[PDB]
């Protein structure tokens, strides 16, 4: 695309949502991130945006006097409550669960993952760029295991409205999941500070990128005047890690009863069973918590 | 003069009235430490009585299969079953004092919450448990070695007395400072078979605070009638998932009677475990 002799920026691989999960996972392993085009259908993504739009209108845009604050970005996590399309269809992506199993699920131990968050992230016009970071920084000890550590968290980060370089599409650093040392990206700790090359995740509505918690990234500057850049972050963690949202305590049981068993597991309405040499996480005295809740 | 001069020397003891800094210093040195009278004598007796009808309804497995349920009863509904547990035992200021030093960072509130409230009662004849570190439950933790942060700690309280014969836990002090944290088996542990233990001999109300990095295991209960009953207060970093879904099983009535700090321990109160920017205690009806 660029004239010969031009520097070539890093490559984000792209696959259709009809590609095999093995093909997409291979790219995720090589680079730490990969675009899945059509992850959500344009009709599903439009119904979702319409369904969460009243709640987004009620959230005020926060403007502050520190640019390093990551302001002018609306954030909304009650996707299940607000959106039938989200809870009936979006969280039922088999391709999403196929990839989560290839990341998180251990032999004969059931689902190895659950939801960390379901966040609509709408970056307002003029919002400053977000600091470069790894998402596993949320679990502060994880970087110390280096690239040899297991996965903490992954994110299916979906374009709800278009992602462009101008409106603040996430800037990603492919291959940063393989750097020898994982530090915070600051002047004191990161030798490459200020010299780190990123690439934007350009996406159409319904596209998503799957991104390892080991990948350096940061929301871009929204340099536009009118583009509210809407995203949906499906953040998925190991079953042994604590979620950012107490979904089982805020999502009503009426909606829990309508969930598939794997979706109840995702939100903590149903337990999981790990094997330690010769134990339930999130259980109830040896039983699945789903018994006590009436979920059978 | 603690062992005969010339002999090989083979676990410090403090009273609950001692300072948390003194108990924590020994905890840092050895990875475990006894706190005598951690729960008052009348409290542990009320507790034991209060959970005895729960324990009598637990059938005993006689399996010879080598897992931790072979002739060992385990029960986790201590808040539901015991007023003494939820009203007094969990409201120990020292427990929180020590939890703050293990887990909390300045300006960030409580850095810890409950993993489990488990009554463990080793039945007569139960084989000894496998040697393990409690942080094996979070399976990547050993890979960080002794430089890694603290994962889980356990206030392991004697409910009936612990003897060398009825199955008192065998501890390996200082195993939190070994250079490699491995599984403790013949295949993975070069020191297997030569690992030196000390038993945790305790009266009712005593406990030992143990680090999740310390190797240990329950002993064989070679007796005929002694059901060695224990109470394990497993506490984890706030970033880690509990083994019990306490905020879904403990009724809202009892949560309303908890202090703000106990609500946080059970997840009735929230960073992590929030509700779309707000404390989950708001939606639950727990903030004034
Ligand atoms: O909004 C974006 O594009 C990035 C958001 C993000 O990376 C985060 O919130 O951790
Ligand atoms: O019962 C004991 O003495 C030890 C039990 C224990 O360590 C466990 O179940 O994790
Ligand atoms: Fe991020
Ligand atoms: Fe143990």
């Amino acid at each position: 695309l660029v004239p010969r002799g031009s520097h070539m920026p890093p490559r984000l691989q792209r696959f259709p949502a009809t590609a095999s999960a093995d093909e997409i996972f291979a790219a995720f392993q090589e680079d730490g991130c990969v675009v899945i085009e059509g992850f959500i259908s344009p009709e599903q993504v439009a119904r979702f945006s319409q369904e969460v739009d009243p709640a987004m209108e009620k959230i005020p845009v926060e403007v502050t006097n520190n640019g390093n604050s990551n302001d002018r970005t609306k954030r909304f996590s009650k996707c299940v409550i607000a959106s039938p399309t989200f809870r009936n269809e979006i969280i039922e992506s088999d391709l999403m669960h196929e990839l989560c199993d290839r990341v998180f699920s251990k032999p004969g131990e059931g689902m190895g993952y659950h939801f960390n968050d379901n966040m609509v992230i709408e970056v307002q016009p003029g919002a400053p760029a977000q600091r470069l970071h790894r998402d596993q920084e949320l679990y502060p000890w994880w970087n110390s295991m280096g690239p040899a550590g297991p996965e903490c968290v992954i994110n299916f980060f979906c374009a709800v409205t278009p992602f462009t370089e101008e409106n603040g599409a996430t800037r990603l650093v492919p291959g940063s999941h393989l750097w020898p040392e994982f530090t915070q990206i600051n002047e004191r700790d990161c030798p490459q500070f200020g010299k780190i090359e990123t690439v934007p995740a350009i996406m159409q509505p319904g596209d998503c990128y799957l991104m390892s918690g080991k990948v350096i990234h940061g929301a871009g500057h929204n340099a536009t005047t009118t583009d509210r850049r809407r995203a949906l972050a499906l953040a998925i963690i190991r079953r042994e890690l604590r979620p950012m949202q107490a979904f089982s305590l805020s999502v009503p049981m009426k909606l829990a009863r309508e969930m598939s068993e794997r979706s109840q597991t995702m939100f903590g309405f149903r337990s999981s069973v790990q094997h330690c040499d010769v134990v339930h996480f999130w259980g109830n005295d040896g039983k699945d918590i789903a018994h006590h809740l009436g979920l059978i």
